[PDB]
């Protein structure tokens, strides 16, 4: 599914993303754009390194959730990567949240880093309502 932005906006605020370890719904809502465009079915496998980024978030299958395919993986959001493509972002959001709870914060996407961090990220959540 391709979320429009607002109703993106909205979903994540019902989910309990406003704020979630310290990060503000507007941060939320410049990694989604970045890292999938707002696409529930998004995939990118890494030649690299046999892994590959699942969802609205791209999730990696290396530490995050199993396809089964990849080396000397771990499943720390105890899901199945199949369950970061499906139009219900309930999943993905919860695995996010485990994500963010690590070292980094935030800062464990490299997207963010790139186009978020630092900028005036505002422009993702005006005129939503939230």
């Amino acid at each position: 599914k391709v979320f429009e932005r607002c109703e993106l906006a909205r979903t994540l605020k019902r989910l309990g993303m406003d704020g979630y370890r310290g990060a503000s719904l507007a941060n939320w809502m410049c990694l989604a754009k970045w890292e999938s465009g707002y696409n529930t079915r998004a995939t990118n496998y890494n030649a690299g390194d046999r892994s590959t980024d699942y969802g609205i978030f791209q999730i990696n299958s290396r530490y995050w959730c199993n396809d089964g395919k990849t080396p000397g993986a771990v499943n720390a959001c105890h899901l199945s990567c199949s369950a970061l493509l499906q139009d219900n972002i309930a999943d993905a959001v919860a695995c996010a949240k485990r994500v963010v709870r690590d070292p980094q914060g935030i800062r464990a996407w490299v997207a963010w880093r790139n186009r978020c961090q630092n900028r005036d990220v505002r422009q993702y959540v005006q005129g939503c309502g939230v």
